[PDB]
């Protein structure tokens, strides 16, 4: 069987989603990595230890969202803080995300702000009013 | 049915590759200064650049991998890689080879082999065995 261990740097990438064998890798997400997916347009940074063995894929580390905009479902929000903390299960990071109304938004009834926290399948969301 | 696209650049400053016994992407992979392979008697350091492109038709691989240093265990003997290049021109599992490896046969009158050179597509290569270390 083949194994691959190492360190990988991703200085730039573009990930878009359009509607219309064995490893241990440390992956460093560099300074021009952007995603456009599911209403989120964002820049991502961070570091992940990607372990793959017979049981499956493990992810440990942190992915951060230094800048982003979520525009979907009548809502236009600017990400003020965004962190995903992975502790093994790839589909279950801990979320800590804050976003506020885009003051340039054209839609009305856009929430003043939201915070989403907790494991991605047990999340909690706080929705704030304008003072 | 939704389309996933991935473009970008990947740098691999460190790696160890051991061999025991709808998505569109275009990636530039730069193989850096501490990438080594251990497989089938070959212990070698690798460098170079590969463009990996993937779409509905399949995977394509283009670029060049160099072997700046390596050794190869064949029969009871050891050969030191003097020059090594693999050229990828589309088919990922069929690079063009050009590899030269040498050993010293001069201790004994009988020992003849001074070098080996392997050239051609990886599935139908030619091997030249030389008694002069020169290969010219």
């Amino acid at each position: 069987l083949f194994t691959l261990d190492g360190r990988v740097d991703v200085p730039w990438a573009r990930i878009v989603v359009h509607d219309l064998i064995n490893s241990n890798l440390i992956v460093h997400v560099g300074n021009n990595v952007r995603i456009d997916a599911f209403g989120l347009k964002a820049r991502l940074t961070g570091d992940l230890n990607v372990v793959q063995d017979k049981q499956g894929l493990g992810l440990n580390g942190q992915i951060n969202i230094p800048e982003g905009r979520f525009h979907a479902y009548g809502q236009d929000l600017i990400v003020r803080k965004g962190e995903l903390l992975f502790s093994g299960p790839p589909d279950q990071p801990y979320l800590n995300i804050e976003a506020i109304r885009n003051p340039d938004a054209t839609e009305d009834d856009v929430i003043a702000g939201v915070r989403v926290t907790g494991l991605a399948d047990e999340p909690k969301a706080e929705i704030f009013s304008d003072p």
